DNA sequence: GGTCAGAAAATCGGTTGTGGTCAGCTGCTGCCACCGGTTAACCTCCAATTCTGCTGCCAGCCT
Protein backbone atom coordinates (compact mmCIF):
# COMPACT_ATOMS: atom_id res chain seq x y z
CA UNK A 1 0.00 0.00 0.00
CA UNK A 2 3.13 2.66 0.93
CA UNK A 3 4.56 1.83 -2.02
CA UNK A 4 1.86 1.86 -4.55
CA UNK A 5 0.33 5.19 -2.85
CA UNK A 6 4.01 6.93 -3.36
CA UNK A 7 4.35 5.94 -6.69
CA UNK A 8 1.05 7.74 -7.22
CA UNK A 9 1.89 10.87 -5.26
CA UNK A 10 5.03 11.06 -6.92
CA UNK A 11 6.08 9.40 -10.37
CA UNK A 12 5.03 12.47 -12.06
CA UNK A 13 5.42 15.74 -12.93
CA UNK A 14 1.84 17.10 -13.03
CA UNK A 15 0.33 15.75 -9.71
CA UNK A 16 -2.33 13.45 -10.50
CA UNK A 17 -4.67 12.38 -7.65
CA UNK A 18 -5.15 8.73 -6.46
CA UNK A 19 -8.58 7.93 -7.41
CA UNK A 20 -7.88 9.24 -11.23
CA UNK A 21 -4.78 7.06 -11.39
CA UNK A 22 -7.05 4.11 -10.41
CA UNK A 23 -8.80 4.97 -13.58
CA UNK A 24 -5.95 5.45 -15.33
CA UNK A 25 -4.73 2.17 -14.91
CA UNK A 26 -7.96 0.44 -14.96
CA UNK A 27 -8.76 2.00 -18.43
CA UNK A 28 -5.07 0.63 -19.06
CA UNK A 29 -5.51 -2.49 -18.06
CA UNK A 30 -8.97 -2.89 -20.03
CA UNK A 31 -7.69 -1.42 -23.34
CA UNK A 32 -4.52 -4.34 -23.27
CA UNK A 33 -6.82 -7.37 -22.45
CA UNK A 34 -9.77 -5.90 -25.20
CA UNK A 35 -6.65 -5.85 -28.12
CA UNK A 36 -5.46 -8.66 -27.04
CA UNK A 37 -8.61 -10.46 -28.30
CA UNK A 38 -10.13 -8.31 -30.66
CA UNK A 39 -6.82 -8.10 -32.79
CA UNK A 40 -7.05 -4.11 -33.19
CA UNK A 41 -6.88 -1.53 -31.22
CA UNK A 42 -10.35 -0.82 -29.17
CA UNK A 43 -12.80 1.98 -30.25
CA UNK A 44 -13.35 4.66 -27.79
CA UNK A 45 -17.08 3.23 -27.87
CA UNK A 46 -15.85 -0.33 -27.20
CA UNK A 47 -13.76 1.20 -23.76
CA UNK A 48 -16.84 3.09 -22.85
CA UNK A 49 -19.20 0.28 -22.87
CA UNK A 50 -16.69 -1.89 -21.12
CA UNK A 51 -15.59 0.54 -18.30
CA UNK A 52 -19.63 1.75 -17.86
CA UNK A 53 -18.29 5.41 -18.77
CA UNK A 54 -19.39 7.62 -21.24
CA UNK A 55 -16.60 8.08 -24.33
CA UNK A 56 -16.46 11.57 -23.53
CA UNK A 57 -15.13 10.45 -20.13
CA UNK A 58 -12.93 7.99 -21.57
CA UNK A 59 -11.68 11.17 -24.04
CA UNK A 60 -11.14 13.22 -20.90
CA UNK A 61 -8.92 10.19 -18.94
CA UNK A 62 -6.49 9.48 -21.94
CA UNK A 63 -6.08 13.07 -22.15
CA UNK A 64 -4.94 13.73 -18.46
CA UNK A 65 -2.73 10.72 -18.77
CA UNK A 66 -0.25 12.84 -21.15
CA UNK A 67 3.32 13.36 -19.52
CA UNK A 68 5.29 16.20 -20.85
CA UNK A 69 8.06 15.69 -22.66
CA UNK A 70 11.67 18.09 -21.83
CA UNK A 71 12.46 21.45 -23.49
CA UNK A 72 15.96 19.66 -23.12
CA UNK A 73 16.16 17.29 -25.51
CA UNK A 74 18.08 17.83 -29.14
CA UNK A 75 15.51 17.40 -31.65
CA UNK A 76 18.32 18.32 -34.26
CA UNK A 77 19.83 15.09 -34.49
CA UNK A 78 23.12 16.47 -35.32
CA UNK A 79 23.34 17.93 -31.81
CA UNK A 80 23.40 21.68 -32.65
CA UNK A 81 20.45 22.64 -31.63
CA UNK A 82 17.49 21.75 -28.64
CA UNK A 83 13.55 22.12 -28.45
CA UNK A 84 13.58 24.95 -26.20
CA UNK A 85 15.01 27.27 -29.09
CA UNK A 86 11.94 26.74 -31.54
CA UNK A 87 9.33 27.87 -29.52
CA UNK A 88 7.34 31.08 -30.17
C1' DG B 1 -51.14 104.49 -33.63
C1' DG B 2 -47.51 102.89 -29.41
C1' DT B 3 -46.97 100.16 -24.25
C1' DC B 4 -48.03 96.26 -21.32
C1' DA B 5 -50.08 91.29 -19.82
C1' DG B 6 -50.48 86.49 -21.98
C1' DA B 7 -49.25 82.63 -25.15
C1' DA B 8 -46.14 79.97 -27.23
C1' DA B 9 -41.57 78.17 -28.73
C1' DA B 10 -37.16 75.35 -27.37
C1' DT B 11 -33.78 74.79 -23.26
C1' DC B 12 -31.38 73.39 -19.07
C1' DG B 13 -32.61 70.92 -15.59
C1' DG B 14 -35.15 68.53 -11.46
C1' DT B 15 -38.85 64.88 -10.53
C1' DT B 16 -40.48 60.80 -10.85
C1' DG B 17 -42.11 56.65 -11.79
C1' DT B 18 -42.19 52.51 -12.55
C1' DG B 19 -40.52 48.76 -15.39
C1' DG B 20 -37.70 45.84 -15.89
C1' DT B 21 -32.75 44.28 -15.28
C1' DC B 22 -28.72 42.48 -13.84
C1' DA B 23 -25.97 41.09 -10.32
C1' DG B 24 -24.74 40.08 -5.50
C1' DC B 25 -24.72 37.22 -2.88
C1' DT B 26 -27.21 33.54 0.01
C1' DG B 27 -28.63 29.51 1.32
C1' DC B 28 -28.50 25.33 0.19
C1' DT B 29 -28.56 21.29 -1.63
C1' DG B 30 -26.98 17.83 -3.89
C1' DC B 31 -22.92 16.00 -5.43
C1' DC B 32 -18.22 15.21 -6.58
C1' DA B 33 -13.41 15.56 -5.89
C1' DC B 34 -9.98 14.63 -2.80
C1' DC B 35 -7.52 12.93 1.33
C1' DG B 36 -6.83 9.42 4.86
C1' DG B 37 -7.14 4.66 6.87
C1' DT B 38 -7.38 -0.67 6.16
C1' DT B 39 -6.75 -5.77 4.05
C1' DA B 40 -4.13 -11.36 9.01
C1' DA B 41 -2.61 -19.17 4.80
C1' DC B 42 2.41 -18.36 3.00
C1' DC B 43 6.83 -16.47 -0.19
C1' DT B 44 13.00 -12.11 3.81
C1' DC B 45 19.60 -9.21 0.10
C1' DC B 46 20.04 -5.09 -7.17
C1' DA B 47 19.85 -3.60 -14.11
C1' DA B 48 38.90 8.25 -29.74
C1' DT B 49 42.99 10.77 -29.21
C1' DT B 50 46.09 14.28 -26.90
C1' DC B 51 47.81 16.61 -23.01
C1' DT B 52 48.34 17.83 -18.01
C1' DG B 53 48.31 17.10 -13.46
C1' DC B 54 47.70 13.90 -9.21
C1' DT B 55 48.38 9.95 -6.43
C1' DG B 56 49.80 5.51 -5.37
C1' DC B 57 53.94 2.34 -5.32
C1' DC B 58 58.26 -0.06 -5.10
C1' DA B 59 63.56 -0.29 -5.13
C1' DG B 60 67.19 1.63 -2.59
C1' DC B 61 71.21 4.87 -0.30
C1' DC B 62 71.23 6.76 4.42
C1' DT B 63 70.78 7.04 9.11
Amino acid sequence: QAITRAMADQARTIRIPVHMVEVINKLGRIQRELLQDLGREPTPEELAKEMDITPEKVLEIQQYAREPISLDQTIGDEGDSQLGDFIE
